[PDB]
């Protein structure tokens, strides 16, 4: 009665074992999940949208109902060129919950067909996050326990052609 099409918008930069949790539960409750890269003109991330795609599509690409689609501008407009069912987030802290139940709240009145669903993530993955990673391969830590060996393997080609 309609086929489900939920975003799950992020900067994922890079993407870690949490995300593709996420992913991964998403794509077994509804017919199409389409992972949104915010391109971030007037933000700063590490990873390219490339390399973010391409690291995106390597741990996910085997779910034959995920997208990969860089995007930029309002999640509104976005939700509605996707012609989207919802966005999904992921809700780690409190802090998380707070900022999300406000944002969903002002989508809502944006676009009233706005919808907005969320899942808490294992707890062997409730501890990653993207910002802290980029952390510990700055300072020379190994991630290879947080993330996919693809983005194990960015850090050193990020290091290798700099840092
Ligand atoms: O994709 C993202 O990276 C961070 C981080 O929380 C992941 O744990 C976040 O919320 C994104 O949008
Ligand atoms: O070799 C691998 O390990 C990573 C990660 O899943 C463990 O942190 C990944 O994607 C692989 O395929
Ligand atoms: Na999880």
């Amino acid at each position: 009665m309609s086929k489900t099409r939920v975003i799950y918008p992020g900067t994922f930069d890079p993407i870690t074992n949490g995300h593709v949790d996420l992913v991964t539960r998403a794509s077994r409750m509804f017919d199409e999940v389409v992972v949104a890269i915010a391109i971030g003109h007037h933000k700063n991330p590490l990873f390219s949208l490339e390399e973010r795609v391409a690291l995106a599509q390597s741990s996910l690409g085997h779910l034959s109902n995920v997208e990969f689609v860089g995007f930029d501008g309002l999640l509104v407009n976005f939700f509605k060129e996707q012609k989207a069912t919802a966005v999904l987030r992921g809700l780690r802290a409190v802090s998380d919950f707070e900022y999300e139940f406000q944002l969903a709240n002002m989508n809502r009145q944006l676009d009233p067909h706005f919808e907005a669903v969320f899942l808490t993530p294992s707890e062997q993955y409730s501890f990653i996050s993207s910002t802290l990673i980029r952390e510990i391969a700055r300072l020379k830590g190994d991630v290879t326990k947080f993330v996919p060996q693809a983005v194990v393997e960015a850090f050193e080609r990020k290091h290798q052609q700099g840092w």
